[PDB]
Parts: structure tokens; sequence; C-alpha cells
């Protein structure tokens, strides 16, 4: 609810570690069941002719904050995508939180970065991860790529330790566009960063490449609420803190469920949001 000072804050991650994590676990807890009394329909996610542009079954994008797709002549269905508007700090529509783009879906995918007028692509997640197909390759390896009306070549790319930034120009046959790709390549298998620096450098730079005044970052990990869910909100406070030098993170976050169900999907996440934070505050 209330937003509180840093050094107040500060010391209230203390408190949420002490007696066994025993806060962490009461405030997950309390996101967890933060929508419970709210029916959030999810409509067009579970329409049958949708199911295939769904990277998981169970992963929905909510009716009512969902990124609709201008209608395509010949169907009914074509305004569908897995991908929902989420508040940052201070902003309605900040982002776009959506799934890693299927094969199926890669026309829609970048339809929507044209429509919405998309600048900057934050990926939090590797393709294929422990064996396990995690993304598509939705982007050109070399040169240039078609997806639908849209044209996507790659300029350049510099790859860092932790991350990857890929220059791409896009343009619609009815390189108008510039879009730049900010690519996370060290997120674990299993649990978080063992390190929040990398992953503070990481969402200090995409949001920093973010320009007045364009459309929506377009967030996405696999599922497209987890990681992207943590990214969101480690951005969203550190702009408050240079904004207001407060944070309040259970209370931005019990809001941005209303938007996409399950950001930030586990209790690590939600201790590794503030073990950034903290490490943020005392850098």
């Amino acid at each position: 609810m209330e937003a509180i000072p840093v050094k107040q804050f500060v010391k209230h991650i203390g408190e949420l570690y002490s007696n066994n994590q025993h806060g962490f676990s009461e405030d997950f807890e309390e996101v967890q069941r933060c929508t419970a009394d709210m029916n959030i329909t999810a409509e067009h996610s579970n329409h049958p002719e949708n199911k295939h542009k769904n990277r998981y079954i169970n992963i929905l994008a909510y009716d009512h904050s969902r990124v609709k797709l201008r209608p395509l002549p010949g169907s009914k269905h074509s305004d569908y995508i897995n991908a929902n508007y989420v508040d940052g700090y201070n902003k309605a529509k900040a982002y776009i939180a959506t799934q890693g783009p299927l094969k199926s879906t890669f026309e829609d995918f970048w339809r929507m970065i044209w429509e919405q007028n998309t600048g900057i692509i934050v990926m939090i997640t590797n393709l294929v991860e422990k064996g396990r197909r995690k993304c598509d390759q939705y982007w050109p390896t070399e040169n240039s790529e078609e997806y639908g009306n849209i044209i996507v070549t790659l300029k350049s790319t510099k790859i860092h330790a932790c991350y990857t930034v890929r220059r791409f120009s896009i343009r619609n046959t009815k390189n108008e566009r510039v879009v730049i790709q900010y690519h996370y390549t060290q997120w674990p298998d299993m649990g978080v960063p063992e390190y929040a620096l990398p992953v503070l450098t990481f969402v200090r730079r995409s949001s920093a490449a973010r320009m007045p005044e364009t459309g929506p970052v377009l967030v996405h990990c696999s599922a497209g609420v987890g990681r992207t869910g943590t990214y969101i909100v480690i951005d969203s406070m550190l702009q408050q803190i240079k904004d207001k030098s407060t944070v309040n993170v259970l209370g931005f976050l019990k809001h941005i469920r209303t938007q996409r169900n399950y950001l930030v999907q586990t209790e690590e996440q939600y201790i590794f949001i503030h073990d950034a934070l903290l490490e943020a505050i005392l850098g």
C-alpha cells in the first residue's frame, strides 16, 4: 500500500529475511491471493481458434488488458495475441508483457510491434534451456527475414558476458523503424541469478534505451509471467526510487497481477526483486 522511504525499505528487507524469511513468504502468499475475489475474464485466450497461439495452455492473457491486433480480412480471431499491457511507474501501459513467440505467431508478434510502435524488445530467456525449448527464434540470424508484411534486418550485435544487444531495422511492405532487442543470456536453468548485479545492469541499460516518445517496451521470457514480471517490478521500482526515493514493491505487484496472470511467478523471484533493489540502493 503505502510507499516508504529507501532507508525504511532497506531495513524492511532485513525484516523480511528474518525468522527464516517468514515475511517474504507472507508477502508472496498475499500476492498469490490478491486476485482471489476477482473473476478476470480471458475468453479470447481460451477460444478454440486461438489455442495454438498460446505457448502454455494455462498461461492466459486477460481480456481487459490484452493487446489487440487490428483485424485481418478473410479472420475473426486475427486480433488475438497472448500479450497484455502492464503499467510501469506513474505510467499506464508502460510495457507489453508477452510469451516467447511461436513460429505460428511470428507474424502476429512483429505486427504487434509495428502497430504498437514498440522500439525496444526485452528478452529474458534462452531459446533452449537444459534441452527444453523455451522460445522460438523470431528474428533473423543474419541480414533480413520477412514475417508477413514486416521485414526485419539485423544491423549489429553486441554480445556482453550476460546479455546481448541486437539492433534491427524493420519496415512494413504495406528500413523505416529501428528496434533494439536486449536479450539476457545468463538466467539460470533453475532458480534465480546468484548475483543481481548483471541483472541490474541489464535493466538499467535496457530501460535507458526507451526513447521519448514511443510505444510500450515489449518484455518476454518463455511464458511471459515469471522473469518478465520480475523485470517489470525491478525497472518500475528503480524508477520510483530515482523519482521519489520511495518504493512499494508489494503494492505495485498486487496491482499488475490484475493485468496479466502470475506476474512474478515464485517466492524466490519476489525475493530476488528485493535483493536486486537493495544492491541498487547500496550502489
